[PDB]
């Protein structure tokens, strides 16, 4: 039950995170791992107390009244241990990780729910030590991600106390993988109204779920992965990218899970990776994480030890969209007249990665330049 009230929460909290990034950023690539950075902060507040706790669940888009504390922290427990169990054919994980300062001593209790509930793991860090610290920060995110996400974690102030950090490991294939024989270099993508880079196009005719939504003025392309997971493009009419970005939401999603159909799409789609990096302290304290940041932050579910708060919160999401699907792998050839409409890709657009099971949104981002 938690589980079905959380997607639309997680994903609102999604969107609207995206805003905020889109006003931090104007016009650059955006792209990160809302379920993840969801997950990592209700696990942070299930140290925390008070007014520290509250608020950060309610940063996270819950109403305490409709869903209790223990009822959120408990659906957090179910999706991580749904997210993360193992698939065949898909590779799927959420994690986070606190360091803190040597000086302060974590309760036991706190380190041994958390692992259980949230498979966290936490560290003492001596954080005088800056290019110490973000070696051992970052060599623990590379090994959790299999390699895939390497350096998540690149500015630390001095006196740092405690960082969370938060990541997703994904390995999927296409239902649909494209020929690689039908993959055109140097086409034309359109970052800007004149300016054009130059990316791989790949090129399949087969039938997807689309539609064109007049009232948001773009067009959505579901591409599934042979797992669980599945890929929506979202791509505006031009000049209509922030039309869509203000619009988008969870009834957003309701709407098109409704409205999307099924037919033959001669479609388009770049070869590309993107990746993005955070400190998230900024937005995170503007949408109404405060406490936990300050002198006054209650930790007393974390530590009985004076001085804890929150330093910085990192995160880094990596991406590949290629011919198999996130894996630069061979394509089988096992695995591969009427005039059918075109869908090309070849100019900015938005990208979602939705989990099925769950209606978690592993990814979210904007693509306004594929070529980084
Ligand atoms: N129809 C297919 C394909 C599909 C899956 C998901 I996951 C999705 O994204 C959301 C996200 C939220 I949050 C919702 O409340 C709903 I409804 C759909 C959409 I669009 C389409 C299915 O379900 O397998
Ligand atoms: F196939
Ligand atoms: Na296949």
């Amino acid at each position: 039950a938690t589980l079905y009230k959380m997607s639309s929460i997680n994903a609102d909290f999604a969107f609207n995170l995206y805003r905020r990034f889109t006003v931090e950023t104007p016009d650059k690539n955006i792209f990160f791992s809302p379920v993840s950075i969801s997950a990592a902060l209700v696990m942070l507040s299930f140290g925390a107390c008070c007014s520290t706790q509250t608020e950060i669940v309610e940063t996270l888009g819950f109403n305490l009244t409709d869903t209790p504390m223990v009822e959120i922290q408990h659906g957090f427990q179910h999706l991580i241990c749904s997210l993360n169990f193992p698939k065949k054919e898909l590779e799927l994980q959420i994690g986070n990780a606190l360091f803190i300062g040597k000086h302060l001593k974590p309760l036991a209790k706190f380190l041994n729910d958390v692992k259980t509930l949230y498979e966290t793991e936490v560290f003492s860090t001596d954080f005088s030590n800056i290019s110490a610290a973000k070696q051992e920060i970052n060599s623990h995110v590379e090994m959790q991600t299999k390699g895939k996400v390497v350096g998540l974690i690149q500015d630390l102030k001095p006196n740092t106390i405690m960082v969370l950090v938060n990541y997703i490991h994904f390995k999927a294939q296409w239902a649909n993988p494209f020929d690689p024989s039908k993959t055109e270099d140097s086409s034309s993508f359109l970052i800007d109204k004149t300016t054009t880079v130059q990316v791989p196009m790949m090129h399949q005719m087969e039938q997807y779920y689309h539609l064109v939504d007049m009232e948001l003025n773009c067009t959505v392309l579901q591409m599934d992965y042979s797992k669980n997971a599945l890929a929506l493009f979202v791509l505006p009419k031009e000049g209509q990218m922030e039309s869509v970005e203000a619009a988008m939401s969870s009834k957003t999603l309701k709407k098109w899970n409704r409205l999307l159909q099924k037919g033959w799409v001669d479609l388009f789609v770049p070869k590309f990776s993107i990746s993005a990096t955070y400190d998230l302290g900024a937005t995170l304290l503007k949408m109404g994480i405060q406490h936990a940041y300050s002198e006054n932050a209650d930790f007393s579910g974390l530590t009985e030890d004076n001085g804890l708060k929150l330093s910085n919160a990192a995160h880094k999401a990596v991406l590949h969209i290629g011919e198999k699907g996130t894996e630069a792998a061979a394509v089988p050839e096992v695995e591969l007249t009427f005039l059918h409409p075109i869908i090309q890709i070849d100019r900015s657009f938005m990208l979602l990665i939705l989990e099925r099971s769950t209606r978690s949104i592993l990814f979210l981002g904007k693509v306004v330049n594929p070529t980084e």
